[PDB]
């Protein structure tokens, strides 16, 4: 690794990495915020969509973030740009790619 990279062109993958949704956060609540962006990818056996909350290791309560697994990476890139600090539940999320 170093300074200068070979991969100049930018790997928007489908898969986004979003913090500070709040300790109060479930799945279908994040889902039914970046609905208006795109199709999330959903779990069927579950019956869920594809996003995994980072509970705390000490406290065991939410740390507000969530990987969110979008069908389309335009899609996935867009909630990125769109929701990048805007207001969750009254708390400003930080919206990145999951890599």
């Amino acid at each position: 690794m170093g300074h200068h990279h070979h991969h100049h062109s930018h790997s928007d993958n489908n898969t986004i990495f979003v913090q500070g949704l709040g300790e109060n956060v479930t799945i279908e609540s994040v889902a039914d915020y970046f609905k208006q962006i795109g199709i999330i990818k959903t779990n069927k056996k579950t019956g869920q969509p594809m996003i995994n909350l980072y509970t705390d290791r000490e406290t065991g309560k939410l740390k507000g973030e969530a990987t969110v697994s979008f069908d389309d990476p335009p899609s996935a890139k867009a909630a990125i740009d769109w929701f990048d600090g805007k207001e969750f539940s009254g708390n400003p999320i930080k919206v990145s790619f999951a890599t």
